[PDB]
Order: C-alpha cells, then sequence, then structure tokens
C-alpha cells in the first residue's frame, strides 16, 4: 500500500494517508488495508455514502469529531460508523 491512498468513496475521491486509515485495529478500514474493489482509474473502492466518509475519516484521523450547527444526518453518521465499525463512534453519537 502507498504512504497516501487514493479513495473513491460512492463516487467522492479522498486522499488520506495509510496511517489513518489503520488507526483503529480491528476495524473494517484496519481489515481492508493491514496487508479490494478499484475503479477505472484503479483507485480502491469505497460502496458507501462519498459524503458523510469524511467524519468518518476525521474520527480515526482525530479521534474525535466536530459536526456542524444543525447537522441534518447524525442518524446517517452514526449507521456508517456500524458498518465501517467503528463502536466508540457510535457512542459519541449515543444522545
Amino acid at each position: 500500500f502507498p504512504e497516501v491512498v487514493e479513495l473513491n468513496v460512492g463516487g467522492q475521491v479522498y486522499f488520506t494517508r495509510h496511517s489513518t486509515l489503520i488507526s483503529i485495529p480491528h476495524s473494517l478500514l484496519w481489515k481492508m488495508f493491514s496487508p479490494l474493489a478499484k475503479d477505472s482509474k484503479g483507485r480502491f473502492f469505497i460502496d458507501r455514502d462519498g459524503f458523510l466518509f469524511r467524519y468518518i475519516l476525521d474520527y480515526l484521523r482525530d479521534r474525535q469529531v466536530v459536526l456542524p450547527d444543525h447537522f441534518p444526518e447524525k442518524g446517517r453518521l452514526k449507521r456508517e460508523a456500524e458498518y465501517f465499525q467503528l463502536p466508540d463512534l457510535v457512542k459519541l453519537l449515543t444522545p
């Protein structure tokens, strides 16, 4: 795996460091990028909502997440956290 990974999430492209992807062991992204579907341009493909991945990705990097005011999609973000298997992130999203 390269040092900076080019991902395609539901058509949303993200560049990120490999260290961020494997930050939480036994998580979905850890299982994927620890020693895969690719698109036409060769980018590794994640079949999930591209917009919500920003905040999933921010948690892996900083182990915390600041949402905007009146964030209309917390329920959706929590669902994504479940898919990527991030128990603590689901916990933070528990009201």
